[PDB]
């Protein structure tokens, strides 16, 4: 299920990515809630003003403003958040396991999984004949996958379009995000079918819709600073044409090769969940063991 | 199956962290459905004075003195308590979450699982039982050189058991200053005449006694979880822990041939030792050579 | 599985303790949803008493009146209800889930089990791996007796346990019948709010307020009953010592005058256990006389 | 979770009409809690309407005040006695399969049936392996000696016949005659004077046309609860359930060598048989030393 | 399963009780949420009538006629029709589980199954196994032949729910059918309320009738065509003598000129199940003369 | 399943009526929501007319007007479609399911997948002990399902009877629905004689959800009409072919093996039926319908 392959510069932020869109949801909701603006007529003991409207000329009141008075986001930031959340949401997880090339990666996770337990990989570490089939799957799945060139140029594509659009939401999220005020002063000219020209508006929810702002701004950064991680790691090693070169000093073995391309890629990746599935994979992806296995089948 | 790795001090623990959750979750649903500030004009049989106001203009009134008038915390002292509870639930559930401890831990939980169940033990204090037994003793030998030289489980309990202890004094100094803050008639001063006119104005916030017992409540039982994290950070510093030493069952037994364990070996000794001090010997039928040789000696 | 060290005593308190906090639950539920006390200004053919006041200055005077006129309890009596009822619960169930105390309980249950479907017990009662498994049994009985005979850890917390519950059972009858009688359905009121309203002594009634009555006395009654049941349990935990037992029974039944009598924890252990089904005592019992090994050997041999 | 193998049609019409006389009291509780309660007028004991003149609170009060002191002792917190009385006749049902000392008896004859329903020897004997079998049979030995000892599970079923039995007639009776007056036009007379004005008010109840019907419904259901649970009380003493003797299997089987059970062998065997009279000879194979001798040949 | 044990009249029940279910469902949910008797007092340029009343004055005398004068079935035409449905229910699946009442036919379906699929018909119409699978299937179809034809409890509880059936579905039909003239859009009432309220004669509309009745009359013609089937039961169940079977066409078709003709249980069941598939009859009939079981031993030898 | 047993007029229809239940469920809904006439009296700067009627009495005219004002099909279209779609379907649902005639459907479709899937069939038509007794099982299974199918015409007169009832309905509905879709209309004026209790007479009444409801009825009209013209089409499958009499002609020429004979009645209509969806079972089961083939398995049996 892949489950086995997803290094903690892919975990993290799918749970930063589940904690984003509780925030919207929880967004959402409160702007599903509430009065919205509810604005009066500015006039340009302590008996009060009767202002003499009757409720519906409000409801206009209230109508006009709150569409001609709030600014670009504040009115519809829940929106934009659970927008930038289901984008981050499918461009990470859903990439790898893409349209073009979803058979290499699965193939390559059943024979990972069948070499993990392979009997005589557990002999020799110290079935015969399900030892040469394994062998035989090896050294096709080798011939097809090593052949290959995409499931490298997967990964790089996600993370490159990962940090790309945390750039963009830091920037979107920079200006936009100190325009969310309480009082304002609509001048709008509903003269004729209100009476009182110049009237004052107070939001109701934006004193949340500016501290769940400032909690998103913290959890977009989070997950922006850890893509940057992942594409640090991606480009500074090397990670292509991995070496069993300790495997080889490490297990006896010395004629182990080197694994390249796609097969290179999911080996130095499926390293960082448990270092260990390594060996039990260079053991069937040695020339000598196979002679071995012949000679004792004999 | 960690039960055996949940000594006392994280169990007392995760209970008051769901006791926690439960009162921020309580606050939250009061919070919902309790209204907000009643505010009202002031005047700075009997007939009531007439007060000549609309039904925007006072809801224009509400919604100004609820958000200039009202203290900080008597606000969102549930959405507060809401955060700090989860992360102090998820503060402590990391040294069984985070790759690169993991796996080693479910490993050494299996094994010591599998060394209890051990004929050989018992006729320490059927061909395939010494073959059981040799295997056990080789497995043993793997694990236990696997994990014993970088010994990050007496580091990272460490490092949780700090923070934990970081964050209950820090919540209980921020919680505890400003507990005086929420009241019941708060008199707001806003200056807004030209639409309604009255201009000093009183407020009665609707659930702001059931706010300061609540809070009351939270900082007892947040002490407490304080306390008992300082008793555990206390315990796991009287003594280096770092390196164990089975002094016990080499007098016990007459098997006195196996070292003292130390790093990797002596977390998990240390801390397994707190959930049934006698597992603990069931281990050192694994750690002899002398037993060894009986066994294989006794396959012929 | 620890469900064959329960007493007959802890057999209902557990299934009462949970039925009070259904209470405490509907209690809640019916403060938050339902309504509170409303209120009326005091002027201390028909007439209609015309009296304005615009309707905010109503709720005002409402959320005046009911948090400056209602008593300490008929606002707060769901949530203490709740609170004692958790205490309880936590307090009755902190005797098998110890660190520190639980493993002799599972040491002590599996030395049991083993000793229950023995058919070596069978035997004694009048193969080769069979007489080894007997003899592992009986090494098994030995190990139990060096180590779990000698303290009393588990026979110092059960009458720990047992005060405290009875100390709550005094301390809830006393509160819970000290003021409940001061949760009326008509309260007065005077408060000085009258440069904003106008009138200053005021009537209110509280809308939930004859049935939280009668709920407060259903709680007196089951924690009553409660009470009554830990009583009872600290009068078997305290009139025979138990700390010191002897099983001449299975001495004169099986006719064998060798096998000891345990005391101590083990004497706390085999007396609870003697109460879930008179059994599997001398079925456990059986398996530590001299004699019974010596023929489980001698079949070996 | 196999606590079905005992249990009479009884058992299966007293859990149906449980579940019925809980959906009443629920529904009730619910309309009780979620519409509007007596709703009064002022009363002053062309043409132009009788403008009476008071604003909204008042009549709240009104409201308030006369439906808590005029409606009578059951009509207001009907379907609470409703749900406590099922309740408790629940509850009664239950105390054969969770007390101590009668749960280990119940287990066992569960799965020593169990068992014995499924024994191919049984196919051996009735048409006229090895240590298995023994072992159930020494099993039944060893069930045979905790159970055929006295009277503990037959007092069970003839006592909780009796509470229940019991209670279905205190119920009958206190809604019985406490039903004739949940009336709809009622009269009240509150000395609220100086507040409102009027002295004496009239008032209908508004959800009061429901309740007569449901308390119709539970007193049939009452009744039919009661009726059966008479009926199982005059069987555990009309017909001798202490005394089982598989004689007609013994004929049937051929085997003259079953044995007579009693107590409570008797009350579970009677009953066991009452779900399906099948597993009786099922289990009574295994029952007969013959038989067990025959198996003692078959292993050699 | 049981598929091929439902006769035409059982799936026309069963579709009928669907529909029944679902008029119901839908006419308790409309008068959940619209029906509300309206009600104005009634005094006997347009210029507008002040009637001068508050806003609970209305009130009471809405819930004073909504009670006094909606007659019995108008109140709640979907209540009756509810507990119809449940009764029809009821008698629905009720034969199949009356004791455990299952293995009486599941022994039947074991014994079709195991009589269609037998070789040997096709060798008497034209291994030791099937020598013994002969033999075990006439030692069975013995079995059965005592068990099912001995008594009336595969007979009663059939015949009794198709008497119920009737009964309830005549019943029904006469009692909506003989107040069915009392749902109208308008009502006139003439309460006593005058020293209160002061208009002493007022005027109603019911809210949702005018539908009601429609409804009604759907529901009626519903109901005929269940009932209709049920009447065909009576057709099916008091002309034919199906508690007697004859192996009329079996010694016809198959040569056997000594098939028996069953009697009671066994002849009933075998002449519904001919309604289901006409096959499985002689294949269980196969086993039912002495010359099969004859070849079947001498086939064995 | 009888997935051989649709034609492409039994594809059209098993969806438009999905989608024909789905604006009957739609319509009911909004109806449930958001409805009735919100009427007012009539008088048969500018400053509004004051009225001086209470917030009960505007409820009582709303609620006369909008039921002794507005027609029929604009009250209740929703459950006239809805109840339309359930008849139509059911009509649809029924041949394949009837008592009496449903076991020899199956037994239609057993022989039929018996004879395609079968080495015997290939073997015979390409130009053992387990096959040979197969084979012979098979031909005496045909040689009875034969004669205990084509003796009568039972299910073969049934989809007639459906297709006939089908394309009267489609009549029927493409009758009323025509007929009443020009009074559903937005303004009516309703004349109630209800003056001494309200105090005005002549009341005009806007009802809502109606330049919606008509214009969805227009939808359902037109997409009724495609269920009714595909049944219009199977009717030329129907009464054109005289499908009664079937030939297995072209198959004794292809297939070599001019032995098998032409079926009647039953038998033709499965087998012309069956021939819709792959022409090449017809094939596969006269394999097992020469004689010739039947002595050869006899004498490879032999």
């Amino acid at each position: 299920a892949f489950r086995v392959l997803k290094p903690w510069w892919d975990v993290f932020t799918d749970y930063l990515s589940v904690a984003m869109l509780m925030i919207g949801v929880f967004g959402c909701t409160l702007q599903v809630m509430q009065d919205k603006i509810i604005c009066l007529p500015k006039r340009v003991e302590m008996k009060g003003l009767k202002t003499d409207l009757d409720l519906q000329q409000y409801s206009f009141i209230n109508q006009m403003c709150y569409e001609r008075a709030l600014h670009w986001y504040a009115k519809y930031f829940p929106y934009l958040v659970l927008i930038h959340t289901l984008v981050f949401m499918l461009c990470s997880n859903f990439w790898f396991k893409f349209p073009g090339s979803s058979s290499k990666i699965e193939h390559f996770i059943s024979i990972l999984g069948k070499c993990f337990d392979s009997p005589w990989t557990t002999r020799a570490l110290s079935e015969g004949e399900q030892a040469k089939a394994l062998f035989e799957k090896v050294k096709k799945f080798r011939l097809h996958v090593e052949e290959g060139d995409i499931l490298y140029a997967m990964y790089v594509r996600q993370t490159v379009l990962k940090v790309i659009k945390f750039l963009i939401i830091i920037a979107y999220n920079s200006a936009l995000v100190s325009k969310v005020q309480f009082t304002v002063d609509c001048n709008v000219d509903i003269q004729d079918m209100t009476g009182y020209k110049n009237f004052s508006c107070n939001h109701t929810m934006a004193h949340l819709f500016s501290k769940l702002s400032f909690c998103y701004l913290c959890f977009v950064s989070i997950y922006g600073l850890t893509c940057l991680y992942t594409l640090y790691w991606l480009f500074y090693r090397s990670l292509r044409e991995y070496s069993f070169e300790y495997v080889r000093q490490e297990t006896g073995i010395d004629d182990i090769p080197d694994v390249k391309n796609d097969f290179a890629f999911m080996l130095h990746m499926i390293d960082q969940y448990d270092p260990l599935y390594s060996k039990r994979f260079a053991v069937f992806l040695s020339e000598v063991s196979e002679n071995k296995l012949k000679q004792l089948n004999l």
